[PDB]
RNA sequence: CGACGCUAGCGUC
RNA sequence: GACGCUAGCGUCG
């Protein structure tokens, strides 16, 4: 152990080194990696000569996986332990069984292990002696962590009595979920402890003073401000809205309406979702009326978003956003509909710009953020900032404004989504891999949970780091208020736990956990009857025939193909700007409607073992029926019931 | 393609 | 006290 550990690290690691299933709960940045390494070195120094240990470490983000894989193999080969890892890119056509056998420390994404557990390639978890979940707080509803633990609990409660592994979770906090007093919070923490069969929660108690000189708590600030006094854009855009919806009335004629909400977008998603069953006797003019109206609603949706961007940013940015929109749809073909909508746009456009570009009109949010930045960089010209927005439209809007606003010449921004002065960002899953210490973080119209709150403090470990929350909605302020109270209750409940006898707590967890077992068994739902009939699937933006269900076979129960040239008729392949690959496929194209003026996104095109195939999404089509004539929309594939004819290579 | 998590809004016993 | 739907965001096979 020659790299100088601190006493709070040994204090956290101690119970794990005593063999107890343990949840380490410590502030982001305490150095969990050293704790994991110490625990592992100890775990497998323990064994006699005739037995050997096998450790598995789960990370569920690739950078963390690669980082841990690297540091584990560097620390452990000197001691004689084969280290290896498996992730999505390295998973296929390799006999995972003997990879696991042949190696003593094993770093995994969790999905690969549930996938191997279910296909029996991995018989039981009794293969492992120690399991380590990094960011274990999402050992919760459907997350792969929980599916692994379900397998563990099954072996626990069933008569099958193989030796089970020791389970350690690491986290900066446990969450309380939707808990509103200390006893509810207590219950939720006990439920999560049960999910990982933990007997101990390790926090820092004796060496608090050492810890609080390592990771400091940044000071928080709330900036309540109010929305735009004057809405010129909103007047004229509203008028555009009710024009387009009068067009809806001209063909649809069928119905609390607020223009600019998430009310409004859910309503418009509903008008599309209800209008893809417009069934006439004529089929030609019905295809084109229904798509007149799909287009009207798509344009109304991207009309609405423009004004939410107006509320949260400049209006020159929203303007550039929908000028990009119209350049986008210009290349999708030209009908009467395109020229018509776009031409009423042209009419408004110039008064529109004249509205946008006048200093008269500034979102007070933007000038308050300019204020904050000016102050922090006047007092510290070397401040490194990070700014969290909600939509990824807002990220490049704010960036363009930073460069375009001259007050902040001294800012040189950089992005990250899914050198520098300041980073603009949406959300980063869970604490994350190494990042430059930021000493200023700002949350711009930000809402979140308690765990994200604890974790965001790790950007500003150093003393004198600062964090701002600025908003036009007292809602958001109150919503982080309740979060801080939730952190209070979490700490209070954890300490109330540690003052219980071990055994009372362990029989508590055992009973919680047999409960939840028979719950998930009861909740196991049986099949309905799959119906065996010839169903037509038509497009969603042209409603033209695509194929029937007897055309489609299914591949490993998830992705569904088509056979026969009847599909090669009605799409066009487009080589893709993101040639990703996932488990046993390679992605090369996205396929769209070959129909003139349609070009809707229908699926992708991909190499599977020796074949090229396109594979498609339901929630990009409509499903009719021969005798009924009626048609119905499905979103999720698993939601759709018919004869599941598996893919045969024999054709 | 598909599986999950977080958030907001809205519903069901 | 959970489930579902719509969307935003993130991750992963
Ligand atoms: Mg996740
Ligand atoms: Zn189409």
């Amino acid at each position: 152990s020659p790299f100088k550990p601190r006493n709070y690290q040994l204090e956290l690691a101690l119970p794990a080194m005593k063999g107890k299933n343990t949840i380490i709960c410590a502030p982001t940045g305490f150095g969990k990696t050293f704790v994991s390494l110490l625990i592992c070195e100890h775990h497998l120094k323990k064994f006699p000569q005739g037995q050997k240990g096998k450790v598995v470490f789960f990370a569920n983000q690739i950078p963390v996986y690669e980082q841990q894989k690297s540091v584990f193999s560097k620390y452990f080969e000197r001691h004689g332990y084969r280290v290896t890892g498996i992730s999505g890119a390295t998973a296929e056509n390799v006999p995972v069984e003997q990879i696991v056998e042949n190696n003593d420390i094993i770093i995994l994404t969790p999905q690969i292990l549930v996938n191997n557990l279910k296909k029996g390639t991995i018989p039981s978890l009794s293969i492992f002696t120690l399991m380590i979940f990094d960011e274990c707080h999402n050992t919760s509803k459907q997350h792969p962590y929980n599916m692994i633990m379900f397998n563990y609990l099954d072996q626990k409660l069933g008569g099958s009595s193989g030796p089970l592994p020791q389970v350690i979770g690491l986290t900066a906090s446990v969450g309380v979920g939707d808990a509103k007093n200390t006893d509810e919070a207590l219950d939720y923490i006990c439920k999560l402890c049960a999910s990982l069969d933990a007997s101990v929660i390790a926090t820092v108690k004796h060496n608090l003073e050492e810890l609080e000189q390592v990771v400091y708590k940044p000071q928080k600030f709330f900036r309540k401000v109010e929305s735009r006094i004057s809405d010129k854009f909103k007047y004229i855009i509203a008028q555009l809205m009710r024009d387009t919806e009068s067009l809806a009335k001209r063909i649809c004629k069928d119905l609390n309406r607020e223009f600019g909400t998430q009310k409004y977008e859910q309503w418009i998603v509903t008008v599309q979702k209800a209008c893809m069953v417009f069934q006439m006797p004529d089929k030609d003019e019905e295809s084109r009326i229904c798509k007149a109206l799909f287009l009207y609603t798509s344009h109304l949706r991207k009309y609405n978003d423009a004004l939410i961007i107006s509320e949260h940013a400049r209006m020159k940015d929203a303007l550039d956003y929908l000028k990009d929109f119209f350049s986008n749809v210009r290349a999708a073909g030209f009908d009467e509909i395109e020229q018509d909508l776009t031409q009423r746009f042209e009419e408004k456009l110039q008064e529109l710009e004249s509205v946008s570009r006048d200093p008269s009109n500034e979102n007070p949010k933007l000038e308050d953020l300019c204020f904050i930045l000016q102050e922090e960089y006047h007092l510290n010209p070397e401040t490194i900032t990070i700014l969290f927005v909600k939509t990824r439209a807002l990220v490049d809007a704010l960036k363009n404004w930073i460069e375009g606003n001259p007050k902040l010449s001294f800012l040189k921004p950089g992005i990250l989504t899914g050198d520098h002065n300041i980073l603009i960002a949406t959300s980063v899953a869970d604490e994350g891999i190494d990042i430059a210490q930021c000493n200023l973080v700002i949350l711009y119209e930000y809402v979140g949970n308690v765990i994200k709150m604890i974790q965001t403090r790790g950007r500003g470990r150093a003393r004198g780091s600062k964090c701002f929350l600025l908003t036009s909605n007292a809602g958001v302020i109150e919503k982080e208020q309740i979060n801080m109270y939730k952190e209070k209750m979490m700490n209070d409940s954890i300490l109330r736990l540690q003052t219980w006898d071990e055994a009372v707590f362990r029989e508590k967890i055992l009973h919680i956990q047999t409960h939840e077992k028979f719950i998930r068994d009861s909740q196991e739902k049986p099949k309905p009857v799959p119906d065996k009939e010839n169903k037509k699937l038509l497009c969603r933006k042209c409603k033209a025939l695509a194929c029937y269900t007897a055309d489609v076979r299914v591949i490993e129960e998830c992705h569904y193909t088509v056979l026969g040239d009847a599909f090669k008729e009605c799409f066009v392949s487009r080589p893709h700007p993101k040639p990703k690959q996932f488990s046993s496929f390679e992605k090369r194209a996205k396929i769209f409607c070959a129909r003139q003026n349609c070009s809707h996104d229908w699926g992708i095109h991909v190499k599977y073992k020796t074949f090229e195939i396109p594979v498609i999404k339901i929630e990009s089509f409509v499903v009719e029926d021969i005798a009924t004539g009626v048609q119905t929309l499905y979103s999720k594939w698993k939601d759709f019931h018919f004869e599941k004819i598996p893919f045969d290579p024999a054709e």
